[PDB]
C-alpha cells in the first residue's frame, strides 16, 4: 500500500539531519515567515522518494483519503512531560515543527487560524484536565465525525498530525472515515438530501461575537461520483427532516467504514479534509505528562486563495472583507 509508509533507515536518517539543522540552525522561530522559507528549503532536501510519495498523495489521495508515515524523526529522549494546557503550541523551534513546516510546504503552504489556537502554525493536541467532555484537542471523550473546520470557506484541506507521544492507556485512536468509501453505501434519498442546501453549519462562537445566520448549503460538493464534502456531526444542523435523517445514514457509515490508527511517535498521518472526515475514540487521560501527544498543522494547497483573509500575505487567516 502507497499509503503507508514505512521510511528505510537510510532515508529516515536524511531526514533526521535535515530536520536538526533546520531546528538548530535557522533564525527566527516557526510562525516566522523566515523559518517557514527555511522549512520550504529544507523540505527539497528531502529523499527523491518521500517527496514523490507525497506528490502521489496530494494527486489521489485514494479510497480512505489519508496517508500514514512511520519513522520520522521525535526527540524521545528529549521529549518533556506531554503538555496539560488548552492552548499548547509549539512557538520555539524544535524536530517536530520542522518535519510538520517541510511536510507542509511539500504539500502546499502551513495555516492556521487566528481564532483557534491562536493561529500557531504548529498546535499541541493533549488532554487537558477539566476539559475531558471537551468536543476538540484537549477532550478525551467520544471526539464525533467533522471536517477541521468545516464552517470555513478556506479550511485546511490537509490536516496532519505528527506522534510525539502514544497514548500509554491503550484507548485513544484517531479515527478517519472518506466519502469514497461510503457514497456507494448510501441510500438514494440520503444522497439526494446531501447534494440539498439543506445543512447550517455555523461557525464557532470563538470565530464571531455573530452576524450573518448561516445560509443552509449542502452536504456534498463537487462531482457526482467523487465529490467533496463539507460536515461536523456535532455542530451541523438539518434544516429538513430527510436532512436530518441523512445525516444519521452519513454517521452510520462513516462509523462503519472508518479506520482507526493508534499512532506512535514518530509516525505522522496526514488526511485529505477535503474528502475524509475525523474523530477520534474516548479514553482515560492519566494527566501525569505521560499521555498521548499529537502537534497538529494544516495545509492549504493554493494559499494564494485566501490572501483577503492574511494580512502581510502571511500564513495566519482572519476574517474580512466586510463591505
Ligand atoms: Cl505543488
Ligand atoms: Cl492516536
Ligand atoms: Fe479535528
Amino acid at each position: 500500500s502507497r499509503y503507508d509508509v514505512t521510511l528505510d533507515q537510510s532515508d529516515a536518517e536524511l531526514v533526521e539531519e535535515i530536520a536538526w539543522k533546520l531546528a538548530t540552525q535557522a533564525t527566527g522561530r516557526p510562525d516566522d515567515a523566515e523559518w517557514v522559507e527555511a522549512a520550504r528549503n529544507a523540505w527539497h532536501a528531502w529523499p527523491a522518494t518521500l517527496r514523490r510519495d507525497l506528490a502521489g498523495f496530494r494527486r489521489d489521495s485514494g479510497p480512505d483519503g489519508a496517508i500514514v508515515l512511520r519513522g520520522l524523526p521525535v526527540d524521545s529522549m528529549g521529549l518533556p512531560p506531554t503538555p496539560r494546557v488548552n492552548g499548547s503550541v509549539q512557538r520555539e523551534a524544535s524536530l517536530g515543527a520542522a518535519v510538520l513546516l517541510m511536510t507542509a510546504c511539500g504539500l502546499g503552504d502551513p495555516g492556521a487560524f487566528l481564532p483557534e489556537k491562536n493561529g500557531a502554525l504548529v498546535q499541541d493536541v493533549v488532554p487537558v484536565p477539566g476539559m475531558e467532555e471537551f468536543q476538540g484537542n484537549a477532550g478525551s471523550t467520544l471526539l464525533t465525525f467533522h471536517n477541521e473546520n468545516a464552517f470555513h470557506e478556506h479550511r485546511p484541506d490537509f490536516v496532519m498530525l505528527l506522534c510525539l507521544r502514544a497514548d500509554p492507556t491503550g484507548r485513544a485512536g484517531l479515527r478517519t472515515a472518506c466519502v469514497r468509501r461510503v457514497l456507494p453505501l448510501l441510500s438514494d434519498s440520503t444522497v439526494d438530501a446531501l447534494w440539498a442546501p439543506e445543512f447550517r453549519t455555523a461557525p464557532p462562537p470563538s470565530f464571531q461575537l455573530s452576524g450573518p445566520e448561516e445560509a443552509p448549503a449542502p452536504v456534498l460538493l463537487g462531482d457526482r461520483s467523487d465529490p467533496d464534502l463539507r460536515v461536523d456531526l456535532a455542530a451541523t444542523e438539518p434544516v429538513t427532516e430527510r436532512a436530518a435523517e441523512a445525516l444519521r445514514e452519513l454517521q452510520a457509515h462513516f462509523d462503519a467504514t472508518a479506520v482507526t490508527h493508534r499512532l506512535l511517535p514518530g509516525e505522522l498521518a496526514i488526511v485529505d479534509n477535503r474528502v475524509t472526515v475525523h474523530g477520534r475514540t474516548e479514553f482515560t487521560p492519566r494527566y501525569d505528562g505521560t499521555d498521548r501527544w499529537l502537534q497538529r498543522t494544516f495545509v492549504l494547497t493554493d494559499l494564494r486563495r485566501s490572501r483577503a483573509m492574511r494580512p502581510a500575505d502571511g500564513y495566519v487567516l482572519g476574517a474580512a472583507p466586510q463591505p
